[PDB]
């Protein structure tokens, strides 16, 4: 069930998923539309869902990874398709072999470089190229 803020923008969550404290590798998944390109692991919020849950379930579902949540980074609006994302920092734990995105639609994922990640979505998903600027 999709969910949507008073302004009528969707309501979604994600985790900038790292491989370590220091920050330096971000996990990517690819794109169930269009597999060849890359986005931020994120989804929407479920009917009384708190943001930092459904961030984790999201990246649980799509990424198979598990691990410590850190900070909100911050909101961000995509006003071109009107939806409104939660970010979260979570430091990966956990990386399990079979999710239930690769089982059911063969979703990828990579770790990148920050400044890579920052690369590889500025084409299709410039906003969260933008998640990484702080
Ligand atoms: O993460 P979500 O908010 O679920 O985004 C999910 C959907 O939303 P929904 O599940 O249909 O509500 C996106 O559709 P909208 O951009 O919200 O129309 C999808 O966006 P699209 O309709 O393909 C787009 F935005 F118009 P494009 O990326 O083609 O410019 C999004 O696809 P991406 O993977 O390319 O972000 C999909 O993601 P996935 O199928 O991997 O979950
Ligand atoms: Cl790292
Ligand atoms: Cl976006
Ligand atoms: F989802
Ligand atoms: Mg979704
Ligand atoms: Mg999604
Ligand atoms: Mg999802
Ligand atoms: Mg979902």
């Amino acid at each position: 069930t999709r969910t949507y803020d008073g302004d009528g923008y969707k309501k979604r969550a994600a985790c900038l998923c790292f491989r370590s404290e220091s920050e330096e590798e971000v996990l990517l998944v690819s794109s169930s539309r269009h597999p060849d390109r890359w986005i931020v692991p994120g989804g929407g919020m479920e009917p009384e869902e708190e943001p930092s849950v459904a961030a984790v379930r999201e990246v649980c579902e799509e990424a198979g990874v598990k691990g410590t949540l850190g900070r909100l980074v911050g909101i961000f609006e995509n006003q071109e398709r009107k939806h409104r994302t939660y970010v979260y920092v979570l430091i990966v734990t956990e990386v399990l072999e079979d999710w239930e995105d690769s089982v059911n639609i063969g979703r990828k994922r990579e770790w990148f470089k920050i400044e890579d990640a920052i690369k590889v979505l500025q084409y299709h998903k410039p906003v969260q190229a933008s998640y990484f600027e702080t």
